[PDB]
């Protein structure tokens, strides 16, 4: 049911807002969403109940209350050998396999008798924006109502946003919106491929799909050059990706395995995740990556946690008050960095995001102090 989903997702967001998070808007209607997503989760993390669906999920609220789940995007899956979800895994089971395009994430939904586009994170984002640009085009008027009709009947369209002005690693000569797949909102199953793939209509804007014999394609795949990689698609609907370690490479931080500062930006980065999977066959390289993964997940927590209680338990008071226990925080939790944090909230707080930025920022200055013991 829709609401109990609803309620497991509030619950994933008590733990940290380094963690999953949602984050409220409203449309040019004037109707408030509610978009489920994410910064940072360890494989533990995605094992909480429905949080591999915490990954731009959106409702439309009535306050407290959600009312329809107004777009439904991918669950999230997984570079194979990422992590246990992907590291035993038969290859013979995979059915097909999608070019994994490069740009962001646009998913459809009906706001009003309109239907349009929010990002991963928005409906409001630039690349959001764009993509209902493309949709107000006379040239996409027939792909536009086939859209508009599929999420009256409650289904999500997803596509790949690419454009020049987007770049990622793939250079694109034009932007468009790739569609990748169509799915139910309510039951988070798929239309197949060969379905939308018959409708004459949408099979222009289709991303590619390719058959493969045997799994020789993998490392094809991982020594191929210009290209991100594939999405697989198993004989039970589940995904993973496979990147070519070109592409990681330029996805990561140059040198990232021979610096402890240069890994720490790479996870910091959000990119962490590939590289692992790109050393999944190094062991050692592997858990270092996990090593300094977990570090950085345990600061951030921390840190957050001490910024966030201290400066919403003191905020208006007078300065020295606010310093005095500004102090006592951050002597008391052994991190005298973070007393210049909590003093650059006092005179304003905007975003909780921008308080990550500079807990982020910080971490960089002094990661020596945090580089896991051992290493
Ligand atoms: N054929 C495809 N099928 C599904 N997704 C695709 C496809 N091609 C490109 N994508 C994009 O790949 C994304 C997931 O893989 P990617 O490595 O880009 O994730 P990310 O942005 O790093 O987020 P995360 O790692 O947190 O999942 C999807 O959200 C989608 O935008
Ligand atoms: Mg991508
Ligand atoms: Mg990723």
């Amino acid at each position: 049911h829709m609401q109990e989903l609803f309620n497991n997702l509030m619950e994933l967001c008590k733990d940290s807002q380094r963690k999953f998070f949602y984050s409220d808007d409203v449309s040019a209607s004037g109707r408030t969403y509610r978009i489920f997503s994410y910064n940072y989760a360890s494989y533990s993390d995605w094992l909480l109940p429905d949080a591999l669906e915490c990954r731009g999920i959106m409702f439309e609220m009535d306050g407290e209350k959600p009312v329809r789940i107004a777009s439904r995007p991918m669950e999230k899956f997984f570079n194979l050998n990422e992590n246990p979800f992907t590291m035993n895994i038969d290859l013979n089971d995979v059915d097909y396999i999608l070019t994994m395009e490069d740009g962001s994430l646009v998913s459809t939904y009906l706001d009003g008798d309109e239907i349009l586009f929010k990002s991963k994170g928005s409906i409001k984002s630039e690349q959001a924006l764009m993509a209902n640009g493309i949709l107000m085009n006379i040239n996409h008027h027939r792909l536009r109502d086939r859209l508009k009709e599929l999420a009256e009947d409650g289904f999500t369209a997803n596509f790949e946003f690419v454009a020049p002005t987007n770049r990622i690693v793939l250079a694109y000569q034009e932007m468009k919106i790739i569609l990748l797949n169509v799915r139910e909102n309510e039951t988070g199953e798929y239309i197949s491929y060969d379905d939308i793939y018959k409708d004459a209509t949408l099979r222009p804007y289709l991303v590619e799909r390719y058959e493969i014999d045997s799994p020789k394609w993998i490392e094809e795949a991982k020594n191929a050059e210009n290209i991100e990689g594939y999405v697989a698609v198993m004989k039970d609907g589940s995904h993973f990706k496979i990147k070519s370690d070109w592409y990681v490479s330029l996805h990561s931080t140059k040198s990232s395995l021979d610096n402890p500062e240069k890994l720490f930006k790479t996870i910091i980065d959000g990119a962490s995740d590939d590289l692992k999977a790109m050393y999944a066959d190094d062991e050692y390289s592997y858990r270092k990556i996990e090593a300094f993964e977990t570090t950085y997940l345990k600061y951030l927590d921390r840190a957050l946690f001490l910024v966030l209680d201290c400066h919403n338990k003191h905020c208006g008071k007078d300065r020295k008050t606010y310093a005095m226990e500004a102090q006592g925080v951050a002597k008391g939790a052994g991190m005298d960095h973070l007393f210049g944090i909590i003093m650059s909230l006092y005179q304003g707080y905007d975003s909780q995001e921008k308080v990550m930025c500079e807990i982020e920022q910080n971490f960089l200055k002094n990661y020596k102090k945090f580089i896991p013991e051992g290493y």
